[PDB]
């Protein structure tokens, strides 16, 4: 699903993010 597939990016804005911080 299209959905799920973006999704992919979406955990990253909060854990790349976070992973960066971190």
């Amino acid at each position: 699903g299209v959905v799920d597939i973006l999704k992919g990016a979406a955990k990253d804005i909060a854990g790349h993010l976070a992973s960066k911080v971190m």
